[PDB]
């Protein structure tokens, strides 16, 4: 927590440089009454190396180090000492080689906290303006020399710079001489490639926007598109799409057998622990087991979701599996589907005669909403139960 | 159904407020035969929040309601009735926050009617004009004040608006002043943002537009170029592509089994009762059994499809299995392949005489056209049938 | 075969249209020394719709009928001979229409001949030529009546309506009186609606062009990134890198056992058959069987790729399996790696005395090349065989 | 190695031809002191078609050969030697085609090293600045003819070329004669397709640019917005998330099982020998048994992660696996965690008195760090020990 507030420190040193060194090679009527800033910045960029080695590496000549070497020494302070010459003096935007060594660092620090393509998104924008600077500059460097105060003869500079990378062009101010139409050139190239990148990178970063809820509306018109040619009754096909509309707005559209497969044994094991919890202490079947008896059951739940009205029990079948409901709520009835038994709801269970006992369904289960309940088949049960003797003679 | 006339009514009002407003800055000669109009709209916005909680959010201060709240207060007319002056008449504007609320609202009352890209497409276009219309106010604004008539001098200013922001840039009327410098370059880059949004959408939309078509396209292309490495004859790979036609212009494209893996059980168990209805209430076997053993074998049957001419069954083979028309024909051959039995279509069945005997097949069985037919395996049927007392004793 | 030049006939029809309707609107004198043409066109335009019901949909008041309903009543040459005016001449160009109904045609009369992506590229490009002609075509309508010669008139309203659709926008010439700008303003928007379309159909015809090739080298770099984390060697590393190097030319990258699972039952046993034809009758064991044992036994084959150098087979094991040889080569060396027994080549086979005996490998088997060879288990083949009694006492 | 410098010769030959021959089309002063340069690039190109046969294509009709042949007779040379007029010389661009040979040259013979989207966005970048020249030359040409130094009236040629192709459009300098008109629509047409590309490019080459780092970041969400809906408590949910960083920051967010199932068998079994080589000479049960054996239980070893303080053995259960430290730590607990027996570290193993013996678990096993350990479960081993007889009397 002490090293980002440095990290920002040099974030800002370094910004620094970038808005200052071009606009002073323009003018060298600065940089004398603002020299003391240049002696804290270049001490603290001469200084970031240590620091950058040690506390950062552990918890110096490297193909990916030397741009931060080229940046530390005071290349610059010399040539506006000794009013080198203008092909001589462009060695102090060496300086400028920091900024990748600062990109190099945000794309880290703060890179799962927001998303891949925003942040190369803000980067660039930021690269792009920080560039349109030292553009202005170089276009108010080499005009014509005229009296005209010095925040005009930049602005027409920064708004020339503007329309052209942004592939406006008023044309309202143009090149004069050859040595500026060379310059107008190669930044035009710039400029189309700078805005280039920046329609690539929105066009990646909108084509991902939605994709859990495009390709859950892709899911749901495959299986309609299919029972549209099985000439299904548009009934029970209205029953699917309710069916899909209702797992979109609860969990998403993902399906629970496919998510808590990608998570390792123990993680599933504590999840699956978590979940069935206020449910499996309360059979009184189950009771009296050990724990390593409830591990195992708890890995073998089948979740299954029936809507509002399918029969989930028919009185007089053969059965054979056992119901934990989860969310929904439930009801049982008789026989001939009139008499209420009762009703059940969360947290509570049916079908518990049947993993002991060979006998036929009593009741009528009919879902009421929509349930979200899970089931543990009776081979399954029988299959991991033949290890555990105790259990083995506790059931018959 | 009677909430959603009253957002069509607040998007009516908001969108009223977003044209009039810029347009009644410039121009303080309107305001005032208008001002009745702002009192209806008003009491719309004001009145819209003890909706937009009760009916809407049972179905007052938090980080995604303090737009509808900020717009919701007059905190306009007071400017056009006292004549504030123009850096604080700004402050009119934040009604203009009121289109954040029809936008999260737009975003959900018909998501799933229309596509998501689509959508966010079309509420850009509207932004975008809506937007243009402020900057043409704004420019109109710090123009140098000559007689004109209104009309004339606001449509060069949205003339020149559209100019900027589409990036054209005749160039034809330019900045003159440095404080309209800079705002032309403040919509520049406006205007280049949203043109490079409008781009990434348009990428984004036609990029998913045929996915079913692309990815036929491709699996049909893997399998060709497989098989051209194996040197395979070209007689029996023209049969292969035709199949791969056939199945792109019946069913687009998808495997049966992997559309309905898709399906929770009970809807599953319903469209496969609704397939095979009118098809297995008609053999001289299962006749005579229980509900429960339909819905067991109905989920076991596995659909193939043979191309016209392809022999499902050899007279003289071992055989196991039993098949199941249920799309195309086929007709029944000799041991010769010369004299005609029958044929069969759609609705009736063959080899049914495999699952209780051990005998050999007595014909040859061709298919015709593209058949589409289900087939159940003698040892599946064995499987489920050992569960079964009754008709394991019908049977034998 | 004589419909495909009917199709082309209304294709150059409409397109005859398409160029003359907005030349004639603006020059009326024309279509006078060339009226039969339109005779020729419209008799074409109104008998098409018999020709397009019958043996076309067979092989009339519909949502996707209409436009070519609008499109072939002659609403035209009543306008040009009766002198209709400027706002009511306009519905002329409902004949425009019928290239809604050459699109529909055209993108399914050849839409799995060439790229989805590429034909809506080609016909958005067509429609943007043939739509600069109309839009230069009102551009030059609404111009200040002055003498000029017909050509280059023209001329400079098509060079007008490139210069704004592709924006570049010169500014050489511009609107002048108000009539114009709004024209301006609505053709700008369209010009940047299209160039958006095609920035975006360009950007999803070049996304998806190499994804056999970039799939592919996603899959060698995941297991490369993954084996740098396990501290592998880096020789062994070099192997498996030019393993996928040979997989990609060779088959294009596409294993083996998931391509040939997407056909259905009949085609996977004609590939295979086809495949293992020239090799299954060689082996003296599996002569004198019958064509049930052959196409079960080769439907079970595995494919495996052995390097050169790979140790298929090492003397002194246990062994239970038969290998057969499909495209490399292979040796056969002694128990002390030295004198050389023989050589194999395609088409042979190896280690059939391991599917009926208990004896351990009598030699060393090396890879030469890289094989492509196929193995039979002995589980799986004596699980195949257990229900064959014939062979099953042949082998004994 | 030899062949790669003589593919740089022609790629000079052919960049040479490319920027002479439209320059020297303008200026018929050049060619006169500069022939020699022809003679030798001539020669090459007509050379190099017998070692485009043999040694490339061993190791001449053709419609994928033929560009090549048209560029290498010399059609040039003809034409500046005895003055063709303005439309016949034009043909001595047909030794332009030879571009297409060295684009399918450089296509293959570098086409893995790099990727591929940048490949083509370099060679687009190559191809549309070398075809700026001679849309600059074209310019130059037909202009008309005043006293001029040639490299002035070459740059604002370049510079026009330069502001059309990228779409800027200052309109500082614009056609004259419709001549000039025409060749400038046909460029800005050429000019926007060649913008589109280069965007088109762009997109798909920063769109696939993080996909491991964002399949990872979108798996790690799903899990989460599922664990939301099941109502699971906030510090489960904090150790899978910190689970999720810990398997992206170490293995790069892939699973273990699925990076080597894209193996074949011999190099998935030389991977694993090479992963558990270290381990599996150590334990006291497994030695003094073959070879044989070691690679048989080496393929059946199952990955599995434990975080910093999971249960892997609780003293008192069950047990039956026997577990394989390969990077992490572990520590040994009493019955009631106080009292430590030791602490284990890689290379070391854990729980071998459990696959003999049908005793219950003697230690809490309790982890660390995060463990990355391997295990073997005990019917996979009993069930591949039957068929190796004196293991299983050694075990006995
Ligand atoms: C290259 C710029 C053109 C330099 C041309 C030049 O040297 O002109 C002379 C004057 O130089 C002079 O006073 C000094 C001329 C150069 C002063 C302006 C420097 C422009 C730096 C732009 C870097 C972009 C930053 C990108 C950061 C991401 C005369
Ligand atoms: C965000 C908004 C940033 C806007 C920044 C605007 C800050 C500049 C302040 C400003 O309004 O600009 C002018 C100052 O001229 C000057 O030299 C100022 C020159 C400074 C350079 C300004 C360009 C940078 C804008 C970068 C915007 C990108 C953000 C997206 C107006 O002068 P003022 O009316 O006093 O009369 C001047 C007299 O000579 C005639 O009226
Ligand atoms: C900021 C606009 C520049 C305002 C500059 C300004 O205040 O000029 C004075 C006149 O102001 C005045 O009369 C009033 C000047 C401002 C009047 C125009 C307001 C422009 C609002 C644009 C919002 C976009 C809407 C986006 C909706 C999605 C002098
Ligand atoms: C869709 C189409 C919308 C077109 C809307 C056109 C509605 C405007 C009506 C119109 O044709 O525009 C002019 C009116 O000038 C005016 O002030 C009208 C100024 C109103 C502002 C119009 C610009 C909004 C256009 C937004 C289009 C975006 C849609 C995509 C013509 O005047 P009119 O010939 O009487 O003679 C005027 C005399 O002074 C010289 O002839
Ligand atoms: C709308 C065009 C503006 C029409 C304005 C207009 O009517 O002007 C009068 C002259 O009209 C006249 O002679 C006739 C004026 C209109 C003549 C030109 C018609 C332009 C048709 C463009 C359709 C695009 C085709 C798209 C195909 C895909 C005066
Ligand atoms: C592809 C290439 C298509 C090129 C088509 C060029 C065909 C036009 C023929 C041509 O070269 O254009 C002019 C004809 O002017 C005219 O009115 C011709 C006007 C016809 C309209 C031409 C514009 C359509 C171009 C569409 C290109 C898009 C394809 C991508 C030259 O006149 P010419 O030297 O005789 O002297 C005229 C005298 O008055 C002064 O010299
Ligand atoms: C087509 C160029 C227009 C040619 C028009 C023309 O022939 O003009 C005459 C002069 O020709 C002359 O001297 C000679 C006129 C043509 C000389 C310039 C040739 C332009 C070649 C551009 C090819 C792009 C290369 C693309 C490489 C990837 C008069
Ligand atoms: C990368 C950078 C490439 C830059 C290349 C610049 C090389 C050209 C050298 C140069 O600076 O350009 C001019 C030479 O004019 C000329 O004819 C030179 C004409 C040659 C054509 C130059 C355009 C090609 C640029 C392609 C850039 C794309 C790369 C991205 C300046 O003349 P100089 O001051 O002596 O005074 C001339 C006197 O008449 C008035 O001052
Ligand atoms: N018969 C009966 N069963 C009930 C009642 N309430 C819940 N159930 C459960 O409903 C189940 C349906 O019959 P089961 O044999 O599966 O076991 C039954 C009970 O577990 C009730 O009031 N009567
Ligand atoms: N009891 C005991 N077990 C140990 C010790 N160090 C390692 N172990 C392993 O811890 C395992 C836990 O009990 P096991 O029966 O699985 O086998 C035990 C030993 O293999 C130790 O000091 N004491």
């Amino acid at each position: 927590t002490y090293t980002l507030v440095w990290k920002v420190w040099i974030l800002a040193v370094t910004l620094y440089y970038a808005i200052r060194i071009p606009l002073t090679l323009v003018f060298p009527s600065l940089f004398s009454p603002l020299l003391p800033l240049d002696i804290l910045a270049s001490l603290a960029l001469i200084a970031d190396i240590p620091l950058d080695l040690a506390f950062e590496s552990r918890r110096l000549l490297a193909p990916s180090r030397l741009p931060d070497l080229l940046a530390a020494l005071p290349l610059d302070l010399l040539v506006f000492a000794l009013h080198l010459p203008s092909p001589l003096s462009l060695l102090s935007l060496v300086r400028l080689l920091k900024l990748i060594s600062v990109q190099r660092s945000a794309t880290r620090i703060l890179s799962y906290r927001i998303n891949p393509a925003l942040l190369r998104l803000l980067s660039l924008v930021g690269f792009i303006l920080l560039a349109a600077h030292g553009i202005a500059c170089g276009w108010m460097s080499l005009q014509p020399p005229s009296e005209n105060p010095a925040g005009t003869r930049y602005l027409s500079a920064f708004y020339w710079t503007i329309t052209t990378l942004t592939t406006i062009g008023y044309g309202d101010i143009t090149p004069s001489t050859p040595t500026q139409t060379v310059y107008t050139i190669v930044i035009e190239l710039l400029g189309a490639a700078m805005y280039g990148l920046v329609i690539g990178n929105i066009a990646s970063l909108v084509s991902k926007l939605d994709a859990a809820k495009l390709l859950h509306r892709e899911r749901v018109e495959r299986v309609t598109a299919f029972l549209s040619y099985k000439r299904i009754s548009p009934e029970l096909q209205r029953r699917i799409i309710e069916y899909f509309d209702y797992l979109w707005e609860t969990r998403r559209g993902y399906e629970e057998r496919e998510v808590l497969k990608e998570l390792p044994h123990p993680l599933r094991l504590a999840v699956a622990m978590e979940i069935h919890g206020d449910v499996i202490e309360k059979v009184p079947l189950f009771k009296g087991a050990g724990e390593e008896f409830i591990r195992d059951i708890i890995l073998h739940l089948e979740p299954v979701i029936y809507g509002p009205g399918e029969y989930i029990i028919r009185a007089g079948e053969m059965g054979s599996d056992v119901y934990f409901i989860n969310r929904g709520s439930v009801e049982v009835l008789s026989a001939d589907e009139k008499t209420r038994y009762a009703i059940l709801s969360e947290g509570q269970f049916f079908g518990e005669m049947a993993l002991i006992l060979r006998a036929p369904r009593t009741a009528t289960v009919r879902a009421r909403a929509f349930c979200d309940l899970y089931r543990l088949d009776k081979e399954t049960f029988d299959r991991i139960l033949s290890r555990y003797p105790e259990i083995a003679a506790q059931i018959q």
